[PDB]
């Protein structure tokens, strides 16, 4: 089963922030509220934004900052890359341990969608080679994070701004830096051409070991470079060579180093599953990280 | 994709319950925690189990509850068909507006699996028509909970108990009456022959058209009764006059009558998929309603 995390830590963060018409989700830790930065766009500075000059115009009375339906005073404001940060003079009591990170291609993370600042749902979705990411997001979902879980502290790494003309979304981390070659305006911008995560298809077959019915299974062997071949052909990235020991735990207990693994990986990508399945999903699975592999059999 | 309902007012109410070497999760509401019954069974009793003998040989300091640190004073007890009820001296201040509702075959809800008394993980379930679910669930995981919610009100319907031999699961709802014929004793039990959720596959289809993906529709067109006769022999179940009704909605936004969408699905069956996929799958997915389309594309 695909996993998300359990989302009420990040709930309790959710905020909804409105500048004159636009009203999106805020992120509310500590005394500072993070939203993206086109809250202060009207329906048309978004084709071509001067967000310096937008901002110049705002001032702090311009924020109106809601938790629920009680109003949190703004008190300061200011511009970081894509993302606005305005100083509020309550300190959210709900504030997780937590931080800031960004997060690789391939790795995994958790969407808590919102929608005036109420959460919608929650979903388990990856970042993908070319740094979009294959979410459902509507109309107000803007602000929405992405986040992982370590113990007690919640790693934000994804706020949303955009979906993309092929219906993928695109974002930046939590200090507003997008991921991928995107821009916050309203203008057709490249997808980019996609590839399959090498290292996590590898995951879910060690998985296909673990839980049983290795059908997939066969008796052949490879090494590193054929192995990027014919596959790269079916748009496989490379597996370095320092993915190869985060998918180490999976080969110490199934017994399998790398490559036996690579070997049967092939035959999928050489005459498909031939109409059968692997642990439920009739297709090759490329969005489980080895950890989250590891978390669910754990 | 599958959407899960944010699960923080759930994981507000969720407890450890220890009764000798057995640990499981339970439910914390008001005043009182619910949890499997067979946490006051051995590894021994389990094996045919006489609750009630189990349950006259134990009082409340046998019973121990844990709330994160906090130890929860148990001064009563009381058993409701497979569920225990422990009331404790202090009330969850956490506690939501709540109901408990026994669900339909087809229905979805959502699950936080927990271990030891901690949320783990959240996702999307059905009961399938043969009242088992499709879950991801270990040692330690009884007493996690499935639910809904509803605006404020988190409906319960859900509580683990089992995995049969077939690696699916088995439970009550939280009156503690099993979903199907299953009984909270450890012994080799089958679910009997599934079938595939109609109104559910159209719903899913219906959210493939919305999503770009309409190889699939024909011109042609059927009879509700003509639909059925087909369907039945491919192990899907009647679809209702209240379900297409309830296929409505989806059918207004795409301008697809639902017996025309009968139609291009009874194709689907008698020729296959010819290699292509829908939605990303090659299978038809019965685990989302009607219900869970529009909240998803709305
Ligand atoms: C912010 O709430 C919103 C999220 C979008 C809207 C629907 N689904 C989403 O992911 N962002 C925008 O509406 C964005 C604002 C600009 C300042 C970046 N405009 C936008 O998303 O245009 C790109 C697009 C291309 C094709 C279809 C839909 C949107
Ligand atoms: C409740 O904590 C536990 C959850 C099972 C364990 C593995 N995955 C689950 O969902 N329930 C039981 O152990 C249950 C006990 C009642 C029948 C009294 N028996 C059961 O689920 O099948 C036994 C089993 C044990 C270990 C692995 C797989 C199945």
């Amino acid at each position: 089963r695909k996993m998300a995390f359990p989302s009420g830590k990040v709930e309790g963060c959710m905020v909804q922030v409105t500048c004159g018409t636009t009203t999106l989700n805020g992120l509310w830790l500590d005394d500072v509220v993070y939203c993206p930065r086109h809250v202060i766009c009207t329906s048309e500075d978004m084709l071509n934004p001067n967000y310096e000059d937008l901002l110049i115009r705002k001032s702090n009375h311009n924020f109106l900052v809601q938790a629920g339906n009680v109003q949190l005073r703004v008190i300061g404001h200011s511009m970081q890359n894509c993302v606005l940060k305005l100083k509020v003079d309550t300190a959210n009591p709900k504030t997780p341990k937590y931080k800031f990170v960004r997060i690789q291609p391939g790795q995994t993370f958790s969407v808590l969608a919102c929608y005036n600042g109420s959460p919608s749902g929650v979903y388990q979705c990856a970042m993908r080679p070319n740094f979009t990411i294959k979410g459902s997001f509507l109309n107000g979902s803007c602000g929405s994070v992405g986040f992982n879980i370590d113990y007690d502290c919640v790693s934000f790494c994804y706020m949303h701004h955009m979906e993309l003309p092929t219906g993928v979304h695109a974002g930046t981390d939590l200090e507003g830096n997008f991921y991928g070659p995107f821009v916050d305006r309203q203008t057709a911008q490249a997808a980019g051409t996609d590839t399959t995560i090498t290292v996590n298809v590898l995951a879910w077959l060690y998985a296909a070991v673990i839980n049983g019915d290795r059908w997939f299974l066969n008796r052949f062997t490879t090494t590193l470079n054929d192995f990027n071949l014919v596959a790269m052909k079916y748009n496989y990235e490379p597996l370095t060579q320092d993915h190869v020991d985060i998918l180490g735990p999976l080969s110490a207990q199934t017994g399998i180093a790398v490559l036996d693994m690579c070997a049967s990986l092939k035959e999928l990508l050489q005459n498909g599953m031939n109409g059968r399945t692997i642990l439920g999903s009739a297709l090759l699975e490329d969005e489980f990280t080895p950890f989250d592999v590891v978390r669910q059999c754990s």
